[PDB]
C-alpha cells in the first residue's frame, strides 16, 4: 500500500517568533514517520531555523529549486546545495511560480532532472484551469503536463504528484472530494500507460486544492487521493487535525 | 567622501564546508565597518550559516527579494521577512535574472519599493548589452534602467547602484577602467539630473564587471567608481586583497 503523504506548504509567510510558536504544535502530535510521510516546506531563508526546531518525525523541504546546477545564476538554490545541506524535499512547479514567474512545463523537466540528479526527492504540481475544464481539455492538458516530465522518474518512491484544480481556485468555483478523485484516478492511469502498472501503483498523488479540517477526512479516503499539499490550513496548530486524517 | 563599498556575489555557490572555510579566512581580515562597507551575499538557503560564521564587521544580504508582501507565492522571500531577520541589503535586477527570469524594470521598481518600506538596503543592477554598446546606446538604455526606480530613494546612502558591462561579459570584450569610469560618470550625471547634485554626490555607484586582485585598485581609484559587486573572485581566500583596495 502507498505510503500517505501529508505537506505544509507554508508559501510566503512566517517570522521567527510565529514558526517557534507552529513548530513547537506540531511537535506536540505523536504519530510514526515510518507509516505516513509528513513534510514541511518554509520559506528558504527560514529552513535552518524550521529544521532546528522541527524534530525529525517532520521531513522538511523548499518550496523551489533551480534549474540550473553550481554557478552564475544570482538568487537561485541548486539541487546540488540542497544537498549539501540534506534538505529532502523540493516542490516543483507550482501554479504561483506558473503564474507570476511564467514557470513551463521545460522548466519543470529541467528542475526535476536536477533534483533527481542530486537524490532529492520532489514534489511536482500540475492542473488545469478555469479555461481549460471549460472546454472540456482537463486530460488533455494533465496529460501534456506529465509527459513533459514523466519519463525521468526512476525511484517512483521518490517523486510525488499534486493536483491542483486552478478551476477550482480564486474562481469561485469549488472541487468536491469525487471531482478531485476522477482527476487522481486519471493522473494514475497517464503513469500506467507511460511508465509501468507498478509504477502508477507506486507513485503517491497529493490533492493540491484547498485542504482545511473539515475536508480532510472525505479527500484522504478517496482510492487515489494520497494525501495533499496544504495551503493557509497548515499555518494553523489546527494542522495536526490534517495530519490525523492520514494517519 | 562617499564611504567605499566591497561586496561579495557569492551566486548559486557554496557548501557548508566551504563557506566555513572562507568566512574563517574572511575574519582573518582586520578592517573598520565604518570606514567601508563590506557585504556577503550568499545562497538564501546558506544565509543563517554564513551570518553565524562571519564576525560582526561583515554586514550580510541575499541575492534577490520579491516584489509581493507576504502571502501565496511559492518560492519567494518578501521584504517583510528579511526584515524580521534583519537580512540588512538585497541586490535587485543583477543581469542573471533580467536575463534567466526575465525581470523587468516594472520588477525592479517594485522590489525597491517593497524594499525600502521594510527599511533594506538595495543594491540595485543594470547596464548594457554588446549590441546596445555596438549602437551607442550605453547612455539611452542605462537612463531608461535608472529612471526605472530612481524617483524612489529617499536616503542616499540605503540604495547602492551597480554598473555591469554586460558588454564585456562572456563577450571576448574587456572594459578598461578608464570605460568604467565614463559609464560611472554618466550615471552619476543621471542621478544629478534626475535627483539632484548632493543625492548622486552621495550614492554608491559600484562597478559590477569582472573584479580580482590584479585589477581591483585601477577601478576602485576612478573619481566615479565606489567599489565593487565582486563575482568569482569573491569565492576566494584572496577576495581579503579585493577587500583591502578599498582599506
Amino acid at each position: 500500500a502507498r505510503k500517505y503523504f501529508v505537506a505544509a506548504n507554508w508559501k510566503c509567510n512566517g517570522t521567527l517568533e510565529s514558526i517557534k510558536s507552529l513548530t513547537n504544535s506540531f511537535n506536540n502530535l505523536d504519530f510514526d514517520p515510518s507509516k505516513l510521510d509528513v513534510v514541511v516546506f518554509p520559506v528558504s531563508v527560514h529552513y535552518d531555523h524550521t529544521r532546528k526546531l522541527l524534530q525529525s518525525k517532520f521531513s522538511t523541504g523548499i518550496q523551489n529549486v533551480s534549474k540550473f546546477g553550481n554557478g552564475s545564476y544570482t538568487g537561485e538554490v541548486s539541487a546540488e546545495i540542497a544537498k549539501d545541506l540534506n534538505i529532502e524535499y523540493v516542490i516543483i512547479g507550482h501554479s504561483e511560480r506558473r503564474k507570476y514567474f511564467h514557470e513551463t512545463d521545460e522548466d519543470v523537466r529541467e528542475k526535476l532532472q536536477a533534483s533527481l540528479k542530486n537524490n532529492l526527492k520532489a514534489v511536482v504540481c500540475f492542473g488545469e484551469s478555469l479555461e481549460q475544464r471549460e472546454q472540456n481539455k482537463t486530460i488533455e492538458v494533465i496529460t501534456k503536463q506529465v509527459k513533459a516530465f514523466v519519463d525521468l522518474i526512476d525511484n517512483f518512491d521518490n517523486v510525488i504528484l499534486v493536483y491542483e484544480p486552478l478551476w477550482a481556485i480564486g474562481t469561485g468555483k469549488t472541487a468536491t472530494p469525487e471531482q478531485a478523485q476522477l482527476v487522481h484516478k486519471e493522473i494514475r492511469k497517464i503513469v500506467k500507460d507511460t511508465c509501468g502498472e507498478k509504477q502508477a501503483n507506486q507513485i503517491r498523488i497529493l490533492y493540491g486544492g484547498s485542504v482545511n479540517t473539515e475536508n480532510c477526512s472525505s479527500l484522504i479516503q478517496q482510492e487515489d487521493i494520497d494525501g495533499f499539499l496544504v495551503g493557509n490550513a497548515s499555518l494553523k496548530e489546527s494542522f495536526v487535525d490534517i495530519i490525523k486524517s492520514a494517519m
